[PDB]
C-alpha cells in the first residue's frame, strides 16, 4: 500500500503545515501538523475544554463507529515554544492520502495551552518521529508510521514541503518525478528517538563551503533552522544592520535586505537554501525589522532542521530496519 496528501503553509510565511487526515466511521477530517520531530497523534475533540477551542475542526468519538476508548490510557506532552496538551486516547480508523491505519491510537485533547488555542488552523498533531517517544501511558502506542509499515510498498515516507506554497507528504514510495539528481542517503542515529543525523558543513551565499559536522534532527515541525551560534553568526555577518536581539528573541535583520543563501552538507552533496527562504517578515505588524529564519540553537540542547532547511529539499525518511535519511534537491 501507499499513501499521498498534500501539505499546505498555515499562513504566508509557512509557519507550519497542515494535511488533511481522515478519523472515524464515517471520516471526520482534521487538519494536522506533521511532525518528525514528535510522536503522538493527538486531536482537538469534543473532550476539549470548550473554553480552549477557537475555531478548529474537533474529533467526536462518540460519532466514530469504530472509535474505542483505551481504557487507562492517558497523555502529555510539550513542544519548543512550551507549549503543551494531555488527555486520554482513542483507538479508530486513521487514513491519510488514501492510506489507512485500524487501530490507531488517536490522543483527545482535554486540554490545550494558549497557543494552540490561538491557532485556528491546526487541529491537532500526526507524530512521525520514533515510536519511542510516544507519551501514552501506561501503555506507549505507536505512530501512524510505525502502524502503516508492514502494510507499505517500501518502509519509507517522504517531505517534500513548499515554499509559501503547497507540498506533498508521501507514504510506501519515493516519487522520482518529484526532485531532481539523484537522492544522497545519510546515517540516522534512534538513540535519543528523533531522526537524528550529521550535516557535512555548510556554505554562506557563494562563499566556500566549510567541512564541519553538525548534527541535529531532519524536524517538520520546527519552523526554522536552528544551527550552533558560530555557523548562525557566519551567516548574519553578510547581511548589513542584522543583529541578535534579546528583546525580540533571536537574530533580525532590515527588512530592506536581500539574503544569502545558505548552503548545507549531505555526505559529498549540497542542498541550497534560497535566502528569501530565510526571510519570516516583519517582527510585529508594520515594523521594518524582519525575524531570520536562521537562528542559534545554544540553548536548545540540539541543531535543528526545521522547514526552512527541509523545504529546500525533498526529504526521504527511511524506516527500515537500520533507518536512514535521503536529501534530493528540486
Ligand atoms: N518537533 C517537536 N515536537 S520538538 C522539536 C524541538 C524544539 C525545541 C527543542 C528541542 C526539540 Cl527536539
Amino acid at each position: 500500500s501507499t499513501g499521498s496528501a498534500t501539505t499546505t503553509p498555515i499562513d504566508s510565511l509557512d509557519d507550519a503545515y497542515i494535511t488533511p487526515v481522515q478519523i472515524g466511521t464515517p471520516a471526520q477530517t482534521l487538519n494536522l501538523d506533521f511532525d518528525t520531530g514528535s510522536s503522538d497523534l493527538w486531536v482537538f475533540s469534543s473532550e476539549t475544554t470548550a473554553s480552549e477551542v477557537d475555531g478548529q475542526t474537533i474529533y467526536t468519538p462518540s460519532k466514530s463507529t469504530t472509535a474505542k476508548l483505551l481504557s487507562g490510557a492517558t497523555w502529555s506532552i510539550s513542544y519548543g515554544d512550551g507549549s503543551s496538551s494531555s488527555g486520554d486516547v482513542y483507538t479508530d480508523t486513521v487514513s491519510v492520502g488514501g492510506l489507512t491505519v485500524t487501530g490507531q491510537a488517536v490522543e483527545s485533547a482535554k486540554k490545550v495551552s494558549s497557543s494552540f488555542t490561538e491557532d485556528s488552523t491546526i487541529d491537532g498533531l500526526l507524530g512521525l518521529a520514533f515510536s519511542t517517544l510516544n507519551t501514552v501511558s501506561p501503555t506507549q502506542q505507536k505512530t501512524f508510521f510505525d502502524n502503516a509499515k508492514a502494510s507499505l510498498d517500501s518502509p519509507v515516507f517522504t517531505a517534500d514541503l513548499g515554499y509559501h506554497a503547497p507540498g506533498t507528504y508521501n507514504f510506501g514510495f519515493i516519487d522520482t518525478t518529484a526532485y531532481t539528481g539523484s537522492i544522497t542517503y545519510t546515517a540516522v542515529s534512534t538513540k535519543q528517538g528523533f531522526w537524528e543525523w550529521t550535516s557535512t558543513g555548510y556554505a554562506v551565499g557563494s562563499g566556500t563551503f566549510k567541512s564541519t559536522s553538525i548534527d541535529g534532527i531532519a524536524d517538520t515541525g520546527t519552523t526554522l533552522l536552528y544551527l550552533p551560534a558560530t555557523v548562525v553568526s557566519a551567516y548574519w555577518a553578510q547581511v548589513s544592520g542584522a543583529k541578535s536581539s534579546s528583546s525580540v528573541g533571536g537574530y533580525v535583520f532590515p527588512c530592506s535586505a536581500t539574503l544569502p543563501s545558505f548552503t548545507f552538507g549531505v555526505g559529498s552533496a549540497r542542498i541550497v537554501i534560497p535566502g528569501d527562504y530565510i526571510d519570516f517578515g516583519p517582527i510585529s505588524t508594520g515594523s521594518s525589522s524582519c525575524f531570520g529564519g536562521i537562528q542559534s540553537s545554544a540553548g536548545i540542547g540540539i541543531n535543528i532542521f526545521g522547514d526552512v532547511a527541509l523545504k529546500a529539499a525533498f526529504v526521504v525518511f527511511n524506516g527500515a530496519t537500520t533507518p536512514t535519511l535521503g536529501f534530493a534537491s528540486k
